[PDB]
């Protein structure tokens, strides 16, 4: 629930793929990034 | 290589966990997000 902001320069096709993912699941772009980066740390290490 | 910008409000601990991941691997925050969101789409569907 504690929030922060993030302003980065990421690739288009990749961010946009996820954008389409957010369109398909009607998800929020942010929510998807957070899920992405969340399941990424656990899939990796942290 | 085609770049875009992204400005969202994501959780702290989560984004910050990844920040520590970027500190540990000396990675770039953005590069980590992109890897995160990349491996997320493929782990999911797209």
């Amino acid at each position: 629930k504690q929030k922060a902001v993030f302003g980065i320069y990421m690739d288009k096709d990749l961010k946009t793929r996820l954008k389409v993912y957010c369109a398909k699941n009607n998800l929020q772009l942010t929510q998807a990034i957070e899920e992405a980066i969340k399941e990424y740390l656990q899939k990796r290490n942290g």
